[PDB]
């Protein structure tokens, strides 16, 4: 298994109120769905990413990421965005990210592609 | 299928003279390696992803994005790098990207764990 | 005068202990220093930048962002730093900001130039 | 004076049509103004900012920052934008950035605030 697949793997809440429901493979590999609860977005979509299945020992955290495309049965907001972070172990766990959102844009407005943020994952709330 | 599952599936090469091998599936999925030309990297690492598979038909690009988690059979560079871009279709296919790479730190560190730059791939060179 | 010249001006701490010294001039100027709490620093930095001295009266935060050149008397580590962000103003008033750490590099290591963060700026602590 | 206050000093261009004219100064100054030819933009807008005037003379770029706050006499966009790069001096002199894009925005929209992008000034074009 991985160091950190069973600290990883479940559910995490984010600043805004979306949820993150993810299962983390000893092999590296993270799959599971997103809920934002801001944006052209509505219900689940698929996200799959990876981790770093074998982290320092010295208390550093583990890193990883994951992408979710904005496109379900229900909407397509034609943009994704992919959250690259580190997950912290212990009693308050956390996966403290900072995330590029990119749409499908014509080549005059590719300038104004990317929007970039940060988003604390916790276990609670 | 997807609208760019045939325009997306194969082999890019990005500035830096990196490989990307990517299958796009019908679905949204994108599947497969990355070798990068520099940094703490020997060889291929399995990357994951996912791609709007309806894009816009108005000229727009097709957002998409990756991961790459920086822990093959060769080495472990504690650290994950996840692009955010699009893919532009035509004689000179590209897909323009942002990208973020976090290193796993100690609490003190996470100040620096983050760095963000830009690759644009193509499918020569 | 600015609409939040008199907000913005003054002694500002952020979650790593960093200290940002400034004064907003009518016409959109921002000059003081900076203190890191982090990093390759020591003593206070000059910085500048701007800030919209004529925002929206819809509740909408004020634009600004700033410059740091980490070289001073004590050091120089080659570095510069810009944020760029929003005052958000009221009894807990903020600056909300994302930054770029670029530093100089030699052309094979400028793929790994530059950083990306966020820090929050508040009046107390 | 500074080891580039000679080769940053004047008129530059991005790959957008955008022109840039600064002076850096014996200190670490740059002061000049921007005009975009792209977005909620039009005539020049002041920038100001800091270059490293000591840099390392191992072949390393010169690393530089300056803001633009989007209010002139003709428009306010309420936002701000930071570039962070580095200067590479020589027959093909360039100035190689990532830039951070904020707006005003509310609390609600704050997630959105801010895009991230990639601007290379040239001395012609």
């Amino acid at each position: 298994m991985g160091r950190d697949e069973a600290g990883i793997t479940g559910t995490w809440y984010n600043q805004l109120g979306s949820t993150f429901i993810v299962t983390a493979g000893a092999d590296g590999a993270l799959t599971g769905t997103y809920e934002s609860a801001v944006g052209n977005a509505e219900s689940r979509y698929v996200l799959t990413g990876r981790y770093d299945s074998a982290p320092a020992t010295d208390g550093s955290g583990t890193a990883l990421g994951w992408t979710v495309a904005w496109k379900n049965n229900y909407r397509n907001a034609h943009s994704a965005t992919t959250w690259s972070g580190q997950y912290v172990g212990g009693a308050e766990a956390r996966i403290n990210t900072q995330w590029l959102l990119t749409s499908g844009t014509t080549e005059a407005n590719a300038w104004a592609s990317t929007y970039v943020g940060h988003d604390t994952f916790t276990k609670v709330k």
